[PDB]
């Protein structure tokens, strides 16, 4: 595989995007939100971006969705996992990272229990359609505010504490230009 599978495939890059899929898209990344940002990453640093999904694991099943985290526990292990990783394999990468959907809530419960060291390591986060907004108030828990930036559209229910998918779910390619931005401003 070419893409999403950069960190497992090496070599270091100065950035290393984590990213976790919405339910139902195939691969690593994604087929949307997931590559796109990917992409804005690698034109704007040319040459230093290490985009990896988290997967095989993390299967992005429909049923996952309703369990206690709102995603399995195995997704978790495996985000949690790759952001150890990176630290380990490649001890002088940015890591910045990103969900969408069921990928958001496997971004809170990894980054979440994570030690202090590995997540000063996380520069900045992107969720789009966080399906834990209303569960932890716009955030990461254990994780500072500052770095995380929620992309909840306007009529979509799955930040509202419900799993209620409606058409503004799936609006959020129009907001990969500014998370982009965000996370290079992080860096």
């Amino acid at each position: 595989l070419t893409g999403g599978d950069e960190l497992r495939d090496g070599p270091c890059k100065p950035i290393t995007f984590i990213f976790a899929r919405a339910s139902t898209e195939p691969g690593l990344l994604g087929i949307s939100t997931g590559p796109a940002v990917c992409n804005r990453l690698k034109l704007a640093r040319s040459g230093d971006v290490a985009c990896q999904g988290v997967g095989p694991r993390y299967t992005a099943d429909l049923p996952s969705n309703a369990l206690p985290e709102g995603t399995s526990q195995a997704a978790i292990a495996e985000a949690q996992g790759l952001f150890e990783q990176a630290v380990s394999k490649c001890p002088d990468t940015q890591i910045v990272a990103g969900g969408y959907s069921q990928g958001t809530a496997v971004m809170n419960g990894a980054i979440k229990r994570l030690s202090a060291d590995v997540q000063d390591k996380i520069k900045g986060v992107v969720l789009f359609g966080y399906t834990r907004n209303a569960q932890e108030r716009g955030q990461i828990a254990n994780f500072p505010k500052d770095k995380v930036k929620v992309y909840c559209a306007v009529g979509d229910l799955v930040c509202l504490g419900t799993l209620i998918v409606a058409p503004p779910h799936f609006s959020y390619l129009s907001d990969t230009g500014d998370a982009s931005d965000f996370l290079l401003s992080q860096l």
